[PDB]
């Protein structure tokens, strides 16, 4: 399949190289996969989602998305027009307010409640849980990260937007998770990202085109708009059966464009997020 003027970041994970705009990516589209966003919400009747988006746990008073940013990230994974993996079913769980923010508490909740939820869910290929938020350094919600991937969750995180070592924060510090660094449309590291030995993989995180609420769509830039990249790239190698939830993040730094990007630090792996699709 081949959808043309697609968003830059949706080209740049099919093509080795910078400056292109047709997406190219297998039609299966992670069908038959599960991703759940932990995040402020999806706003599920966005007609971007088709039916495939649908709430199931908040930590908070509403399961409606009062931010954008959860919709914002649910769409980069699996939004039609906006989406790595077209066809996946996404879950919606609320651990962060209408602000944007959650207690470290609240967010390991949320982790553990998909490590559970997952045997509630019909998802053959495999489940995927993208976390496109975090804080200072914490060994507990470092912990709640590897039960999730433990579990049998392929779990993506963000390296965070300090530029600066990723170590300092969590759960991007978590070994065993993937955790996701931003580029830019020239290749470059994204001037915000985190950077460091803890990184797997960068993905597009500047200036990247998605859903919001209201049933709209804006673009905004963020590690965090990498992560969503990669766990849709996850769902949908998944789905074609290339690798599994322990073993996907391994596979794609494996199958990486490499050294392809500029201003990476001494120490930081050089790796950006590619399907490797050939018709
Ligand atoms: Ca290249
Ligand atoms: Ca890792």
């Amino acid at each position: 399949a081949a959808q043309t003027n697609a968003p830059w970041g949706l080209a740049r994970i099919s093509s080795t190289s910078p400056g292109t705009s047709t997406y190219y990516y297998d039609e299966s589209a992670g069908q038959g996969s599960c991703v759940y966003v932990i995040d402020t919400g999806i706003e599920a009747s966005h007609p971007e989602f088709e039916g495939r988006a649908q709430m199931v746990k908040t930590y908070y008073y509403s399961s409606r998305d009062g931010n954008g940013h959860g919709t914002h990230c649910a769409g980069t994974v699996g939004s039609r027009t906006y989406g790595v993996a077209k066809k996946t079913q996404l879950f919606g769980v609320k651990v962060l307010d209408d602000n944007g923010s959650g207690q470290y508490s609240t967010i390991i909740a949320g982790m553990d409640f998909v490590a559970s939820d997952k045997n509630n869910r019909n998802c053959p290929k495999g489940v995927v849980a993208s976390l496109s938020l975090g804080g200072g350094y914490s060994s507990s919600v470092n912990s709640a990260a590897a039960r999730l991937q433990s579990s049998g969750v392929m779990v993506a995180v963000a390296a965070g937007n300090n530029n600066a070592d990723a170590r300092n924060y969590s759960p991007a510090s978590e070994p065993s998770v993937c955790t996701v660094g931003a580029s830019d449309r020239y290749d470059r590291r994204s001037s915000f990202s985190n950077y460091g030995s803890v990184l797997d993989i960068f993905g597009p995180g500047t200036d990247i085109l998605s859903t919001w609420i209201g049933g709209s769509t804006r673009s905004i830039s963020g590690t965090s708009m990498a992560t969503p990249h990669v766990a849709g790239l996850a769902a949908y190698l998944m789905t074609l059966g290339k690798t599994t939830a322990a073993s996907a993040c391994r596979y794609i730094a494996d199958t990486a464009n490499k050294g392809d990007l500029s201003n990476i630090p001494f120490g930081t792996v050089n790796l950006l997020a590619y399907n490797n699709y050939q018709a």
